C-alpha cells in the first residue's frame, strides 16, 4: 500500500545510528470487534507535526476536541470503589459526549488497565454511537512478543499471541506509538515525546477554517510515586497546560494540603506521602517549583463526587486561562448544549454583547444548527450582525472543493437562505425560511434551484438527499397556500398572480411550471384560479348554449344573456377573451375539412385546376406559416433547457422536434406538398390522388389534440396512449397462432389452381375474418358441394361454388378441416378477447391515479399558448399577419397593486405563517408518544431525587446514639460519681 | 479483495447497530423500562418508613 | 445468553479454539436420529 512510511520516519540500534523502518501497519486481535488497531515503531527526537499530520490524514481519524491525558501510578493493587466510580463515570461519558481522546501508557498491567476496563464496560453497558478512542504511547522493549509485528514490507493483518521483565499490549485500544530508545525491557524511559505531542496539540486551530478557537489540553492525576512531582514541573513550567489532582491519592495530596494553605513542609512530606525519601530538595525543589504559580492547579472536590465533572474541567479551564478563551466558544466548539443552556439562563453574570456577537460566527461554520435558535433567540438583531464585511468572510469559507468551488472556478434574511441552499444544508435551511418575509415565492424557488443544481454534480449520495429537500420545500409551500386560501379567496387571487422583487420579474405560477411541481397544480385552488382565468374578461360560469348563441348572432351580447364608450369597449372585452378564440378555431378548422372533401369527391378533374383548388392552395400556405410561427417564437428548466430569454437556433431546433404532435402535422404538410406538384407534372395523374387521400386521414386525426384543453374530455384522451403495451401482445399471439392455421388449410385442401396473391389471400386474410362473425362454410365442406371430377390427378375431387377458391378441391379427410376450425375459432373468440378485457381493466385501474395527476400540471401551458395566437381567423390570417409584419403576454400574467396594500397583504400572509407553524409543532407536543418519553424523564429525575434521601437516616441514628451516648455518661459522671 | 472483505464489514457492523438502535428506541419498550424504575423506586421507598 | 457475555469482555478465541477441543465438541453428538444416522456411514 503505501511506503513512504519507511521513507520519512527512521528508528536507531545499538553511540547509534539510523535506519528506516520496519514493523509497521494494522494489527488484529482475534475477538469481537469492528476494527483493526494501527502501530508504528518510531524513533525519539522527530518532529511530531508529520505524526499529527499521519494520524489526521492517512489514517481515519478526526481531529480531536479535547485532549485529557491520565498520568499516574498506583502500583497494580485493585483500586477502592470510589475511583472505579470515578473513572467510570466522568472520563468516559464526558470523553464519548464532546469528540476527544484519552492519551494513556498504552501498556498492560499499569493505570491504563482500569481506563480500559472502564472503555469495555461503557461499551457493554448501552449503545449511544461515536465509540471512544484513545492512543498508546509506550516504549519498544517490554511487549512481550516480537518476531510477528516485523517483516520489511509489513503485514496488514498480524495475528497475535499472548501465551507461547515483560508485559503484553492491552486489547482495548486504536492507536499504537512505540517510541524505542534502544534497550531491553526499561520501563519508564521515554517522555520528552509524550510532553512534546501533548504541547504540539495546543497551538493548532478547531474546525475548518482559522477561526475559533486553540484545543484545549489537560493533565489529570491521580496517586503517583516519588518521581512524579518532576513531570509535573515539566509540563507546567513549560508549556502552560492546565493540571487537575484528584484527591484522595496517595502522592498528589501532598500537593492539595500545601494549597489548601491559603518548618511544616517536613511534617507535610513525611506524613501524606512515603516517609523515606530524603528531605534534601524534596522540601525546595519539587514543592517549591510547583507553589510558584497557582493559578494553573486546582483542587478536584472530594466531597462533591460525579455527574459535575464536566463543569469542574470547564471552570478550571477558563480560570486557569488569564495567567480570548470564553465559555460559550468553548461550548459551541463542543456539542453540548446544556451548558449553554445554564450559562445563558442562569442570572449571576449578566451577559454583554460582544461574546454573543462573536460566537454566532463560529456557530454558523461548523454547522451546528441547535445553537442558532439560542444565540438569536434571546440575543442580538440580525441588523446589528450582518455586515458586508462578515457576510464577504462568511462566503469566504467554502467547505467543499467541488460544488460551489467549481462554480466558482469560473468567477437580510434572503441572503443567508441562499448561502443555505447553495451547500446543502436542510436543518439551517427550513430554520431561515421560517424566518423569512415573502412566503410563497421562495419555497417554489428553493424547489427550483435544487432541482436545477441537482444535476451538474456527479454522485448520486448527493442527490438522494437533493431530491428529498426538494420536496420537503414543495409539500411545505403547499401546506401554506391551502391554510391561506381557507379565507378571502380574492386575498389569495391576488397574491398567487404578483410579481417578486427579489428574483427579477417573474410571477409564483411561472416558478412552479418550470420546476415542474406536480403537487402545487394538484390542489384545487389553483385549478379554480385557472377556470376564471379561462372565462376571460367578465364571465362567471354562463352555461356553453348561451355562448353558442351569442357567437352565432353577434346582436345578442349587447343584450341581457350575456353575464358579466361602452359598446366599443364591451365588443372588445368579449372578443379578447381565451373560450371565444378557441371556438373559432375550431370552426375554421372544420370548414377547412367540409371543404377539402368537396375538393375531393367531385372535383379534382385532368383539367388546369381552377378557383377552388387555388383555395385550397391559399389555405395550406397560411396553414403551413402559423406553424412557422409557432416554431418560431419558442422550454423546461427542470430538465436542463436554454431557458427564456435568448437561445440558439440549434436550441430552438432541437426543441420543437421532440414534442409528437408538431412532428406528426410537419409530416402531413410535406406529405400534402408531395401530392400538389405530383398532380402539376402530366403523366402521373393518378398517384397524386392515391398520396392525397391517405394525407386527408393525417389531417383529421389531428382533431383529437385540440381538444385536450377541454374539461370533460381531458383526463380521458390522454390514457389511450398507455393502453398500447396490450395491443402488440394481441397481435403477436394472433399473428402466430393464425400462420399456422392457414397453411394446414391450405395444405389439406391443395387447390389446384394457384399463383401467388391467390395463395397469400387464402391464407392471410381469409382466416383474419372469421373472428369478427363472417364463417363462411361453402369452400370448406364438400358436402355442400357438387362431386365433380374434372381434375386428372388419382383420387376424388369436387367443385367450389364460390370464387377465389380454385376449382378443384381435394376431398381426401375432409373431417380433420372441420375440426380444425373448431379449435381455432374456440381459442381466438373465446380466451384471448375475454383475457385481453382483463388486461384492459387491470391496467386502467393502476394508471388512472397518475394520469390524472399528469394530466392537470399541463393544462397551465395549454392555456397560455393560446393567448400569445392571433386573434383573427385563418380566412383573415394575412390581414393579422400583415398587422404583425406592420411594425418589424399581458392579461392574467401580471397584477399591478399599490404599495399601501401590499404592504398590508404581506402582514395578512405573515400572520397565517406564523399560526401555522406553532399549530403544527404543538400538536407534536401533545401527541400520545412524548407524553411517555417526558414521564420517562420525570420519573429518573424523581428517583435521583429519592437517592439523597436514604443515607441521612443512618448517619442520623448514628448522631442521636452519640448525643445519647454522652448524655449517659455527663449523667454518670455527674450523679455516679 | 482484502480491501473489499473491509468495505463490506463496515456496512454489516453499521447495519445490526442500526436495527438494535431502532428496536431500543420503539414506543413498546419505554413502558417497559420506566415499569421497571417506578419498581425500583418503590422498593428503595420502602426503606424510608 | 451466556455465550455473550463468556467472549465479550472475556478471551481471544484464537486462544480457546483447538483441535482436541473441537474433536471434543464434535464428540458430543446431543441427538441419536440426524448427524448420529450420517456419522453412521463414517
Amino acid at each position: 500500500e503505501q511506503s513512504w512510511i519507511p521513507k520519512i520516519f527512521k528508528k536507531k540500534t545499538c553511540h547509534t545510528t539510523e535506519k528506516p523502518t520496519d514493523a509497521y501497519g494494522e494489527l488484529d486481535f482475534t475477538g469481537a470487534g469492528r476494527k483493526h488497531s494501527n502501530f508504528l515503531r518510531l524513533s525519539d527526537r522527530t518532529d511530531p507535526a508529520a505524526v499529527y499530520s499521519l494520524v489526521t490524514r492517512t489514517w481515519g481519524f478526526r481531529a480531536p476536541n479535547l485532549v485529557v491525558s491520565v498520568l499516574g501510578g498506583s502500583g497494580g493493587p485493585v483500586l477502592q470503589t470510589w475511583l472505579q466510580d470515578l473513572l467510570r463515570r466522568g472520563l468516559v461519558r464526558a470523553a464519548q459526549s464532546t469528540g476527544a481522546w484519552i492519551v494513556t501508557g498504552g501498556l498492560h498491567t499499569g493505570i491504563g488497565r482500569h481506563v480500559g476496563v472502564a472503555v469495555r464496560d461503557h461499551q457493554m453497558a448501552s449503545t449511544g454511537g461515536t465509540k471512544v478512542v484513545a492512543m498508546g504511547v509506550a516504549p519498544w522493549g517490554v511487549v512481550r512478543n516480537r518476531d510477528t509485528l516485523i517483516n520489511p514490507k509489513g503485514s496488514f493483518p498480524a495475528r497475535y499471541r499472548w501465551r507461547g521483565v515483560q508485559f503484553p499490549l492491552d486489547y482495548n485500544y486504536s492507536a499504537f506509538f512505540l517510541v524505542d530508545d534502544g534497550t531491553h525491557g526499561c520501563l519508564g524511559g521515554e517522555n520528552r515525546f509524550r510532553l512534546r505531542l501533548e504541547s504540539y496539540i495546543s497551538q493548532q486551530k478547531t474546525g475548518v477554517g482559522g477561526t475559533g478557537i486553540d484545543i484545549p489540553v489537560l493533565l489529570l492525576l491521580i496517586d503517583g510515586d516519588e518521581k512524579m512531582l518532576t513531570r509535573i514541573e515539566n509540563a507546567t513550567q513549560a508549556q502552560l497546560p492546565c493540571l487537575l489532582v484528584a484527591g484522595s491519592g496517595g502522592a498528589a495530596d501532598c500537593l492539595a494540603e500545601t494549597l489548601e494553605d491559603t518548618r511544616q513542609g517536613e511534617a507535610r512530606d513525611r506524613i501524606r506521602r512515603f516517609f523515606p525519601k530524603g528531605d534534601l530538595e524534596v522540601l525546595q525543589a519539587q514543592v517549591e517549583r510547583i507553589m510558584t504559580r497557582k493559578e494553573l492547579l486546582t483542587v478536584y472536590s472530594s466531597e462533591d463526587g460525579s455527574e459535575e465533572f464536566e463543569t469542574i474541567v470547564l471552570k478550571a479551564l477558563v480560570k486557569a486561562c488569564g495567567s480570548y478563551l470564553d465559555e460559550l466558544r468553548l461550548a459551541v466548539a463542543w456539542n453540548r448544549v446544556d451548558i449553554a443552556q445554564s450559562e445563558l439562563f442562569r442570572g449571576d453574570i449578566q451577559w454583554r454583547s460582544f461574546h454573543l456577537e462573536a460566537s454566532l460566527m463560529d456557530a454558523l461554520l461548523n454547522d451546528r444548527p441547535e445553537f442558532v435558535r439560542l444565540l438569536i433567540s434571546h440575543g442580538l438583531s440580525l441588523g446589528h450582525f450582518l455586515t458586508p464585511m462578515r457576510l464577504a468572510q462568511l462566503y469566504s469559507a467554502a467547505p467543499s472543493n467541488s460544488l460551489i468551488r467549481n462554480l466558482l472556478d469560473q468567477a437580510p434574511w434572503s441572503d443567508l437562505l441562499l448561502w443555505a441552499l447553495l451547500l446543502n444544508r436542510a436543518q439551517m435551511a427550513m430554520y431561515f425560511w421560517e424566518m423569512g418575509s415573502n412566503a410563497v415565492s421562495s419555497a417554489l424557488g428553493a424547489c427550483l434551484l435544487l432541482r436545477v443544481m441537482a444535476r451538474l454534480e456527479p454522485d448520486a449520495e448527493e442527490a438522494a438527499r437533493r431530491k428529498d429537500l426538494a420536496f420537503k420545500f414543495e409539500g411545505m409551500g403547499v401546506d401554506l397556500f391551502g391554510e391561506c386560501y381557507r379565507s378571502s379567496e380574492v386575498r389569495a387571487a391576488r397574491l398567487l398572480l404578483r410579481r417578486c422583487p427579489l428574483w427579477g420579474d417573474a410571477t409564483c405560477l411561472q416558478l412552479a411550471m418550470q420546476a415542474d411541481a406536480r403537487a402545487f397544480f394538484a390542489q384545487d385552488g389553483v385549478q379554480s384560479l385557472l377556470t376564471q382565468k379561462w372565462w376571460g374578461d367578465m364571465a362567471s360560469t354562463t352555461p356553453i348554449w348561451a355562448l353558442v348563441l351569442a357567437f352565432f348572432c353577434p346582436p345578442l351580447i349587447y343584450t341581457r344573456l350575456i353575464t358579466f364608450r361602452r359598446c366599443l369597449r364591451r365588443w372588445f372585452h368579449f372578443w379578447g377573451a381565451p373560450v371565444t378564440i378557441f371556438m373559432g378555431n375550431v370552426v375554421s378548422y372544420l370548414l377547412f375539412l367540409l371543404l377539402f372533401s368537396r375538393v375531393l369527391l367531385v372535383d379534382f378533374q385532368p383539367a388546369p385546376p381552377g378557383s377552388l383548388e387555388l383555395l385550397l392552395y391559399f389555405w395550406a400556405f397560411t396553414l403551413l406559416c402559423e406553424e412557422l410561427r409557432q416554431g418560431l417564437s419558442g422550454g423546461s428548466l427542470a430538465s436542463g433547457g436554454p431557458g427564456p430569454g435568448h437561445a440558439s437556433l440549434s436550441q430552438r431546433l432541437r426543441l420543437y422536434l421532440a414534442d409528437s404532435w408538431n412532428q406528426c402535422d410537419l409530416v402531413a404538410l410535406t406529405c400534402f406538398l408531395l401530392g400538389v406538384g405530383c398532380r402539376l407534372t402530366p403523366g402521373l395523374y393518378h398517384l397524386g390522388r392515391t398520396v392525397l387521400c391517405i394525407d386527408f386521414m393525417v389531417f383529421t386525426v389531428r382533431l383529437l389534440h385540440i381538444f385536450t384543453v377541454n374539461k370533460q374530455l381531458g383526463p380521458k384522451i390522454v390514457i389511450v396512449s398507455k393502453m398500447m403495451k396490450d395491443v402488440f401482445f394481441f397481435l403477436f399471439f394472433l399473428g402466430v397462432w393464425l400462420v399456422a392455421y392457414g397453411v394446414a388449410t391450405e395444405g389439406l385442401l391443395r387447390p389446384r389452381d394457384s399463383d401467388f396473391p391467390s395463395i397469400l389471400r387464402r391464407v392471410f386474410y381469409r382466416p383474419y375474418l372469421q373472428i369478427f362473425g363472417q364463417i363462411p362454410q361453402e369452400d370448406m365442406d364438400v358436402a355442400l358441394m357438387e362431386h365433380s371430377n374434372c381434375s386428372s390427378e388419382p383420387g376424388f375431387w369436387a367443385h367450389p361454388p364460390g370464387a377465389q377458391a380454385g376449382t378443384c378441391v381435394s376431398q381426401y379427410a375432409n373431417w380433420l378441416v372441420v375440426l380444425l376450425l373448431v379449435i381455432f375459432l374456440l381459442v381466438a373468440n373465446i380466451l384471448l378477447v375475454n383475457l385481453l378485457i382483463a388486461m384492459f381493466s387491470y391496467t386502467f385501474g393502476k394508471v388512472q391515479g397518475n394520469s390524472d395527476l399528469y394530466w392537470k400540471a399541463q393544462r397551465y401551458r395549454l392555456i397560455r399558448e393560446f393567448h400569445s395566437r392571433p386573434a383573427l381567423a385563418p380566412p383573415f390570417i394575412v390581414i393579422s399577419h400583415l398587422r404583425l409584419l406592420l411594425r418589424q403576454a399581458l392579461e392574467h400574467f401580471r397584477v399591478y397593486l399599490s404599495k399601501e396594500a401590499e404592504r398590508k397583504l404581506l402582514t395578512w400572509e405573515s400572520v397565517h405563517k406564523e399560526n401555522f407553524l406553532l399549530a403544527r409543532a404543538r400538536d407534536k407536543r401533545e401527541s400520545d408518544s412524548e407524553r411517555l418519553k417526558r414521564t420517562s424523564q420525570k420519573v429518573d429525575l424523581a428517583l435521583k431525587q429519592l437517592g439523597h434521601i436514604r443515607e441521612y437516616e443512618q448517619r442520623l441514628k448514628v448522631l442521636e446514639r452519640e448525643v445519647q451516648q454522652c448524655s449517659r455518661v455527663l449523667g454518670w459522671v455527674a450523679e455516679a460519681l
